[PDB]
């Protein structure tokens, strides 16, 4: 699809058997999701944003479906306010910016 | 231009007579720039991101040139770690997401 930016660019994702809504975020290196129950082993990590840092649990090679496109990569889970699909997964679904 | 997301989507901007690099950020509602000297009056404000909040100075009706496209809008200035062009200006330069 082509998405204009008058509204937040939200998509439906399916991850760990659960449906969620998430922001397509070209400003995000990595993918960061609300506290959620994910299968497998993780690793503690800290990521920084505009206001400081949050602790996240990092899971590698997780399958996500992003608006009907499948990707596999790293997902971080923690106290983010919004679910964010970052460039590590946007590249896999072929997402580009155009103007 | 068409920008893929294998690297950060950075563009050059000219704002307040100064040249800066900035991130095209579909996850940012507003435009937030590192500490800089802007002319005119501002308004104190607080905005939230992944790690908490920062206090910013809000300047309205600011002219920016973003990779050769001119826009006028609100710019927030404060302790962000990256210059961020948010959706208030991305819409004006006709930026879309595509996959
Ligand atoms: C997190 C999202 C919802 C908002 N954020 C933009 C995202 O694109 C941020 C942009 C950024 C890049 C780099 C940075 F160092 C800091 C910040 N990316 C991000 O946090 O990425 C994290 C995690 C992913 O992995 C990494 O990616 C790089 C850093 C890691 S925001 O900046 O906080 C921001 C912007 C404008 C704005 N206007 C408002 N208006 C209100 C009045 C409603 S609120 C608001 C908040």
């Amino acid at each position: 699809p082509q998405i204009t930016l008058w509204q937040r660019p939200l998509v439906t994702i399916k991850i760990g058997g659960q449906l969620k809504e998430a922001l397509l975020d070209t400003g995000a290196d990595d993918t960061v999701l609300e506290e959620m129950s994910l299968p497998g082993r993780w690793k503690p990590k800290m990521i920084g944003g505009i206001g400081g840092f949050i602790k996240v649990r990092q899971y590698d090679q997780i399958l996500i479906e992003i608006c009907g496109h499948k990707a596999i990569g790293t997902v971080l889970v923690g106290p983010t306010p919004v679910n964010i699909i970052g460039r590590n997964l946007l590249t896999q679904i072929g997402c580009t910016l155009n103007f």
